[PDB]
């Protein structure tokens, strides 16, 4: 325990947490009060910036129409001289995701099943307009198979930049080999679009004192389980989450398997976005997938 | 600027960034109350983190050895329990920066000048232990010569790990062009060596009703002139900072081409911390440089 360790080196009895959250973090944006209440202010100045930030408005919209799961309200998109934009969007005061993990469990299984029992069913997969994995497009083309969307608009694409930028040969010739594969990993199970948030990050969710709080989404229209890849992936989630979601949507048949093909395409996008940290496990996954 | 500009679009007659540290992108910070009054506790669980804490503590240290500046008074580095360290601090009470500008402009150029001015005799550049940017820990072996050491210590540093993580020819193609033009920035000046805050990003400055504050330091003795870079470019600081500064320190001949080399540093550890999305602003700034 942190606070045992604290109290023994401080010699305290008591140590009790207070106060707001600070200046924040550089690279993601600045919060700021206002008249009408706090907001949170990204800027990107590059050309693309606006498309980028589109692309969240129009996630968060949609989530935000399902009534399920609370997100920051989008305010307004700003052109910046010089090139770029600006996003402002709802502040949140926010705590790390813990006393309403079990409850966001339940918002998640409801998110992912609105399409399938709603009014205005969406029958591909896919999105309506482009949004970005971190800084990279993703293209949203429909498709009514979700293994061809998966391969060709997520990793076949992750795997082409991976070959423009460092010309890896294990990774290409792995490609070859598993593409092939992927199919097996769906047979004989029905696969509905399920509308996801896009990148459920432990970093990406929390909540306060009415309930939990998710964003920086990048929406898509998706197979349900590819959501818990990278909350699995990269930890932080209690169990009562994942307990709670899959009291409504159980593990179906081949979920572990499908799980590591999720999470290649989450170890693609960190080798795209970081540098060669990210190749040993992006390769090994694709190794325990063919063997 | 930009908060001009959020004024104006947000219709709104107050604007006040979040201000005071806390939990940034590379660690966790929280503030506690104790048996013995407030601290401030900052974790991070890489391996690298007591080295870096032990830094922070070199350099607060040495701000608050000058009596010119207020900064937290470094309290305890702690090792935990399945890798990385805590690090505690005195707590203050802080809002951004806004009524106090001016007086930190004139206390931030005392802090340059006083190696030059004081009993203080420190004539190379460099420091008398490592410090971290960030999570990348830093060569400060001393050197008589400010070009030699900003270009080997920390913008070879910098392209050496993008390098490595990133294999960019590009970056490297156009480093090796910069790096000739260097000394040509520096306009034959005599360089004499300031004792710097090192990271003076307006997410790092505050105040009180007593004065302006800073923190999260990463020191170095330089030149004066790299502390604004960081400062400038990514805004925050009111325009009188910079006017009560440069009437003591006035802009050196070629300031204007040295504030760019000052911020491709910033943009390369980005690019280091936070991914492809500075490399644009890296490989422009070189390419800007040498035009």
């Amino acid at each position: 325990a942190m606070e045992q360790l604290l109290r023994a080196e401080l010699r305290t009895a008591t140590l009790r947490a207070f106060g707001g959250p600070g200046a924040g973090c550089i690279s993601e944006g600045r919060a700021y009060d206002t008249d009408a209440g706090p907001v949170f202010v990204k800027v990107n100045r590059r050309t693309q910036a606006r498309q980028m930030f589109e692309g969240e408005v129009a996630s968060l919209e949609a989530l935000r129409s399902t009534g399920l799961v609370r997100v920051p309200r989008p305010m307004k998109v700003i052109d910046l001289p010089g090139g770029g934009a600006a996003f402002v969007m709802e502040h949140l005061k926010m705590k790390s995701l813990s006393s309403q993990a079990s409850k966001l469990g339940e918002q998640m299984a409801d998110l992912h099943l609105y399409n399938q029992k709603g009014s205005s069913y969406v029958d591909k997969f896919g999105f309506h307009t482009v949004t970005c994995c971190g800084f990279i497009p993703q293209v949203n083309e429909w498709q009514d198979d979700w293994p061809t969307f998966f391969a060709r608009h997520r990793l076949q694409a992750q795997l082409d930049l991976i070959e423009k930028d460092y010309a890896d040969r294990e990774a290409r010739e792995l490609w070859s080999r598993l593409q092939v594969k992927i199919p097996d990993l769906f047979c004989g199970l029905e696969i509905v679009p399920a509308l996801l948030h896009g990148d459920l990050w432990s970093g990406n969710v929390a909540e306060d004192d009415v309930g939990p709080i998710i964003y920086d989404p990048a929406s898509f229209y998706g197979h349900s389980e590819f959501e818990l890849a990278i909350a699995l992936m990269f930890g932080g989630f209690p169990r009562s989450f994942f307990t709670a979601y899959h009291r409504k949507i159980p593990k179906a048949p081949g979920f572990d398997q499908r799980l590591l093909l999720y999470q290649l395409f989450n170890y693609l996008n960190h080798w795209n976005h970081f540098g060669r940290e990210y190749r040993s496990p992006s390769l090994g996954t694709m190794r325990r997938l063919l063997k």
